[PDB]
């Protein structure tokens, strides 16, 4: 079986990418954002607690006639940007562009942090990164991915994020028409239950690669590009008026700059960023300080390769024997 999906940004900065996902009988049709630097598949419900709720799409377990709670599960979740949700579980039929699963337990939400309340366009996530790191307690559960895996066509699901414009999730093929040249195919350690890879290295705009090994995450999760300080620094050293603001929270530009592509390193393969995907639009509403997409990953403990590195490619999440990372070109 194969399932592909349409995503989509949620606004004209691409801060964060929802795809469509049906669950439960009657459908629930919920638009949830893919992470693969998570494993939960969470959603707001008819359980959460009211205030939090502003404009949501909730599940409402009592409608779905496949729903079965999960006799004293729970999961409590907290991401990197200080945001976190929690809640019980159920166990439901899910879907995902014509792949079904059966049994997919889907985290219910009785508490999500403000951030999420004061998002209205994402529903809820949906984790693709190693079911390790998912926090169903005292029985931990699996991902979407995981549960479909052995059913799919091939042992893979591929992104392909839009610069401000629709892309597509498949799951169990690869679209040979989707991407120009050839994949290559990088290692992945599933030690952190991520998928963390080693890039060989990076360029500023035209300037000469250089060769060095920076260890991060595929993660579609993040909105941004984390790389470590002396990296970041030789970017925004390329445009003027560029700075690291303490008050903003990272490097800061002027919003009339045209700023340099970014080129990061596949084994001896080469991803290039456009310098157009790495303005973030200004600091406040009104203001002539624009943000910027690159941001050190110092504070961090772990390099991003974010939604800004990842649109520029077509990626496959391998879930061989052996999982792997391929990326081309697009
Ligand atoms: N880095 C992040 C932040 C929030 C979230 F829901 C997922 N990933």
């Amino acid at each position: 079986s194969t399932g592909s999906a349409t995503t989509t940004p949620i606004d004209s900065l691409d801060d964060a990418y929802i795809t469509p996902v049906q669950i439960g009988t009657p459908a629930q049709t919920l638009n949830l954002d893919f992470d693969t630097g998570s494993s939960d598949l969470w959603v707001f419900s008819s359980e959460t607690t009211a205030s939090e709720v502003d404009g949501q799409t909730i599940y409402t377990p009592s409608k779905s006639t496949t729903a079965k709670l999960l006799s004293g599960a729970t999961w409590s979740i907290s991401y990197g940007d200080g945001s976190s949700s929690s809640g019980d579980v159920y166990t439901d039929t899910v879907s995902v562009g014509g792949l079904t699963v059966t049994g997919q337990a889907v985290e219910s939400a009785k508490k999500v942090s403000s951030s999420f309340t004061e998002d209205s366009t994402i529903d809820g996530l949906l984790g693709l990164a190693f079911s390790t790191l998912n926090t169903v307690s005292p029985t931990q559960q699996k991902t979407f991915f995981d549960n479909a895996k052995a059913s799919l066509d091939s042992p893979v699901f591929t992104a392909d994020l839009g610069y401000h414009a629709p892309g597509t999730y498949n799951f169990g093929f690869i679209d040979t028409t989707a991407y120009t040249g050839s994949i290559t195919y990088t290692a992945v350690s599933t030690k952190q239950g991520f998928w963390e890879w080693t890039s060989t290295g990076y360029a500023v705009g035209s300037g000469t690669f250089k060769s060095t090994s920076i260890d991060g995450i595929a993660d579609t999760g993040t909105t941004l590009l984390y790389l470590p300080a002396t990296v970041v620094s030789a970017y925004w050293a390329q445009v003027s008026g560029a700075k690291s603001s303490s008050s903003v929270g990272g490097y800061v530009f002027p919003c009339s700059a045209t700023l340099p592509s970014f080129t990061f390193g596949v084994g001896s393969a080469r991803i290039v960023i456009p310098g157009d995907y790495i303005d973030f639009g200004p600091i406040s509403t009104g203001s002539s300080s624009c943000f910027g997409g690159i941001q050190s990953s110092a504070g961090i403990g772990i390099n991003i390769f974010g939604d800004v590195a990842l649109k520029a490619a077509f990626v496959v999440f391998n879930g061989a024997t052996t999982p792997t990372l391929g990326f081309a070109s697009k």
